[PDB]
Formats: structure tokens, C-alpha cells, sequence
């Protein structure tokens, strides 16, 4: 029963892609949405509670008829259409609090009620909750931010296109989120919201384009949002010979000229890493504050 | 605090490589025995529960003195060498058995008591509980096990040398166990006692070897501990041109004259995942019984 069944339900909506990261062919499901996750994504939702996801592998697991029944009644595109269609929805929400949401709660109870043969009321939820925030780590392409996510090796990075040309990197370790994506606009706005803390990513021996990345930072301290994030500069790939010094780059950037603003300067090297946990640190510390 | 004291940690014992996989340069932790994890191992100690693993990330987390301390008294080789010098240990245990054991409850109080300047005592616990269980699936060197393994997509590949020349690779989910290793001794025993499936893989292209893989599997079924165990047959390679059906294969393996042994031939392609799952329900449904 389980098997036909399963493979039948995947044929359906975007269910041949994972929810969360878009990975082709997901082996595990979110029961309580309908939805398919890959394995990395399944940890992850594991981790939400199993009020909250009720997580279950295509591969081999115990079924039962109304597990099956919410496969039918849930799905992808569904989920993602019905978020979509509601007031508390935002497209910038981690994992914790997509789940947290009454958006969630009401498709969980509409995936409950249509498994039942139930006939389903729009018109008939206190969410949880320092809070959830955003780290976010933008610069000029090439800079070395994707080298910088992967080497924090706190999580998997998500990538995600919430509109053409714009490009987002994204890694969730319970609370704290680190966002990514090239500089050099609208939608940047939603994530500014929860951002405690900008990290500027700029390539040190790139000469040329040293000025285009002043005018970008300058660009996003200009940001009513931004005005009480904490800043931390990243002059990154120091390690090539004819790399500017953390000096250099300061003056270049004109960091000294501001004032109302915690910001540092930390002469790294992604590729090895050198740099980046002591520049965190900092920011860490801050956010502490 | 935190950073010098972990990085001066990190320097000691065999705690620059993961304690259950081997990945060099792990950036998470088990406070609770004072091990150093990759990112991924950590999501299968997440769920072994706070009381039996407190997971924390070295890149960024909030630090206790004591969770400090209690690094400092634990370490990898220290938890293996202990672990290795107990009458209740077993090298074959799954992640799920190794942490509800006596021997692990034990290092967590040392832990804890070295952690708080007492002294330990040796000399001043039920561990929980179908049950714990192994599907064993071997063939010969290249039939296309890995590749099995992998297109399951139930969890992380540990690949494991308890002895010279004995190279494991094994996935966990919950309680079932899949261990791959190539045939073609003394220690393959140890791995017999929980298994309930045995998965033969047969390269049915292999037309020179194919009773090489005949001697193997009835050596295999002539093993005392494997009398009850249900066998699972992979015909695999069944997309190559000519590649053996799955009738002559069952012949050349002379499967037909086996009695008392539930026993399946499934023809497969495991680069595509044809007839792996097929295969896999016929198991799983045999092992519900
Ligand atoms: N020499 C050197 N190369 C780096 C460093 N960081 C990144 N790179 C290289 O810079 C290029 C851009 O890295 P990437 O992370 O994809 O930059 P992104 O567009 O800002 O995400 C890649 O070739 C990197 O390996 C570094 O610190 N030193
Ligand atoms: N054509 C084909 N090649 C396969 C199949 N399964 C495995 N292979 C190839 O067989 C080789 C051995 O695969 P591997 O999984 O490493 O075999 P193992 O030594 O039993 O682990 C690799 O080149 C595979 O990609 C299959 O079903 N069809
Ligand atoms: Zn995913
Ligand atoms: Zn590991």
C-alpha cells in the first residue's frame, strides 16, 4: 500500500524537489505537510519537534494509513501556495520560525482535517519566541563569502532566488541566521529587519575594484534598518602577495570617519581559514551586548 | 575565555579528527564526554537527546565554565580508550547502543566529576531497549554496494577499519543497521549477532567471478549466527548489454536449492535505483514478520 501510494503522491505538485533547498529527488517527508525533504533537510526538521514536523523516510519506515492519507492531503506546492496566500508570511523566514508561524499551524490543521475526510473553514495560534536575528555577509562577487559560509561549517547552505538576478546563500544555527549575497534592491529591505550585525566581505588585492565596495558599504550604512547593526569587515585574501594590509583597506573603505557605529576590521584568509573565528569572535561578543 | 582554552583542547588526544568518522578538523562537540564531532555527526548526536549528548558548536555558541571544564576532563582518545577497557563494549555498536550503554553512562559521570575537581572511582545503570538489528550487505569487490548504500539516501556513510585489511561502511536510521564490506574473517562475527537481513550483491555482468560470489554467499549462509536471517539477492548491473538475467543468476548461485531460508532474487541497476527499493520492500516487509 505505501509504496504504490508514495510513488504516486511524489508525480504530484513540486514534491520531486526538496522543500526547503530545491535538491533533486527527497527520500524523506514532513507527514504533518505533505511536503518532501532531502536528508540534510530532514535533520534539520527532526530538530523542530516532532509536534511541529512529524519526519519520515520514502526509503524504508513504519506507515500508517493517516500518515498516508496527510501525504495526500499535503504536498510542495501546496504548502508553498497557501503560505503565500497569508498576512504573517514572510519569505525571509528561517526554518524555526516558518514552522513557529500561524501560517504553519493552520496548514497542519488543514492536512489534518482533509486526511479525516473532513471538510476544511479557513475561518476556524500564540507563536513562540536574545530573539531570532540575522548576520548579514555581503560584498563585492568573488570577495571569498561563499568560502567564508562553508568554512563556519555551522550548517548547510541554502540557496534560494526570492526574485531574478538576486542570489541568496543562507545557513541556520537555532536562532542566529547568516545571509549571503552579492553586492555592486527592494527585496534586501525584508532582511534587513532582524539584522544585528553586517559583515562587509572585501578582496584586498583587488585594487580596481576597492572604491566600487566602499560605495556599496557607504550604500547599506545609508540603510534606516541597518543603523544599529554592528559591522564587521572582512579583508579577506591576505594571503596573496600583493594583497593591501588591514591599514590600507581601513582608510580605502574610510572605516574611521564613522562614528555611532561598533565596527572591526580583521585581516583573514578563507581558503585557510586564518582570521575568520577571531573576527567572529568579536562580533559574537557584541551581539552579546 | 572560550576560544583559548578550545583551541588549546582541539591541540590534545585525536581531537583535530571526528570521534565516530574520522572527518579531519571537526568544528561541533559532545560536552557531555568532551568529543570533538563534524557538522553532520552532530545532527545524529542531536538526536541521542540532551541528557545522553549535549551538542555545542566551536565556531559559535554560549559557553559555560563548566562545559569548559568538562572538555578539558574529557577528550576522543580518552573516551575511546576507556570505552575499549569495559566488559559491556562492543566495537560493532550502532551510535543508538553505544550511547545508552553502561560504559558511556560511566565516562559522563567521570566527566562531570573530573569537570568539578572531585576525585573518580571506577567502583562507585539499565540500559533502554523489533530491537537493535543489522542488515548485512556483501558481495564481491565491486558488484556495486557503495552505490547501494548511497542511492538509500537513510543517512550519512561511516566508513570504519576494526582490523587491517577490513574496511566498513555503514548508515544508521533509528534501530536498523546497513554494514557493506567486500567478500572474496574472525571479526565479521561481531557483526552477525544483531543480523536479521542479509543483502547479497551479485555484478551479474561478471561472468568470469560469478561462482567465486557462489562459494562466498553459501560460506556466507553455512555461518551459524545467520541460520535465521532472511536473504536479499541483487541481480545488479542488469542495465549492461551482456549482463546475466536474474533466472540464470539465481542457477549459477543455486538459490532454488536452498530450504528453510526465506530468500529473494532482485534484478536491479543501482546507478539508476531500479529495482532497489522493490527490492528493499520485499526485506523490510519479510524483517516486519
Ligand atoms: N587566495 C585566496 N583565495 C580566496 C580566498 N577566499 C576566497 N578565495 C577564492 O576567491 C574566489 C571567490 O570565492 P567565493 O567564496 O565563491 O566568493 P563569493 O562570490 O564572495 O562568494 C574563489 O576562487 C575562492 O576560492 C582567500 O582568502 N584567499
Ligand atoms: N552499469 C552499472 N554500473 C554500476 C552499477 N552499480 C555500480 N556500478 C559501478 O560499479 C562500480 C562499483 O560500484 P561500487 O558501489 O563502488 O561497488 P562496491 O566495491 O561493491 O562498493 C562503480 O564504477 C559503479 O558506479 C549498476 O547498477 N550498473
Ligand atoms: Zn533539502
Ligand atoms: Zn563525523
Amino acid at each position: 500500500r505505501t509504496r504504490k501510494v508514495l510513488k504516486e503522491v511524489r508525480v504530484q505538485d513540486e514534491n520531486n524537489v526538496c522543500f526547503e533547498c530545491g535538491a533533486f529527488n527527497p527520500q524523506w517527508v514532513s507527514v504533518t505537510y505533505g511536503i518532501w525533504i532531502c536528508l540534510e533537510c530532514s535533520g534539520r526538521h527532526r530538530g523542530l519537534g516532532v509536534h511541529l514536523s512529524f519526519v519520515r523516510s520514502v526509503t524504508m519506515d513504519k506507515w500508517k494509513d493517516i500518515e498516508l492519507e496527510k501525504m495526500k492531503a499535503g504536498g510542495n506546492a501546496k504548502f508553498r501556495e497557501f503560505l503565500e496566500s497569508q498576512e504573517d508570511y514572510d519569505p525571509c523566514w528561517s526554518l524555526q520560525e516558518k514552522y513557529n508561524s500561524r501560517a504553519a499551524a493552520l496548514f497542519r490543521d488543514k492536512v489534518v482535517a482533509l486526511a479525516e475526510g473532513r471538510e476544511w473553514s479557513l475561518e476556524s495560534w500564540t507563536p513562540p519566541q536574545k530573539k531570532e536575528m540575522r548576520i548579514l555577509m555581503v560584498g563585492l562577487d568573488a570577495a571569498g563569502k561563499t568560502t567564508i559560509l562553508y568554512k563556519l561549517k555551522l550548517g548547510e547552505i541554502v540557496t534560494t532566488i526570492p526574485t531574478i538576478g538576486f542570489n541568496v546563500e543562507t545557513v541556520e544555527y537555532k536562532n542566529i541566521s547568516f545571509t549571503v549575497w552579492d553586492v555592486g534592491r527592494p527585496l534586501w529591505r525584508h532582511y534587513f529587519q532582524n539584522t544585528q550585525g553586517l559583515i562587509f566581505v572585501v578582496d584586498s588585492n583587488d585594487r580596481e575594484r576597492v572604491n566600487e565596495a566602499r560605495e556599496e558599504l557607504m550604500r547599506m550604512l545609508a540603510e534606516d534598518e541597518l543603523r544599529d547593526a554592528v559591522l564587521l569587515v572582512f579583508a579577506n585574501k591576505q594571503d596573496l602577495p600583493n594583497a593591501m594590509n588591514a591599514a590600507e583597506i581601513t582608510d580605502k573603505l574610510g572605516l574611521h570617519s564613522l562614528r555611532h557605529r561598533n565596527w572591526y576590521i580583521q585581516a583573514t584568509c578563507a581558503t585557510s581559514g586564518d582570521g575568520l573565528y577571531e573576527g567572529l569572535d568579536w562580533l559574537s561578543n557584541q551581539l552579546r551586548n
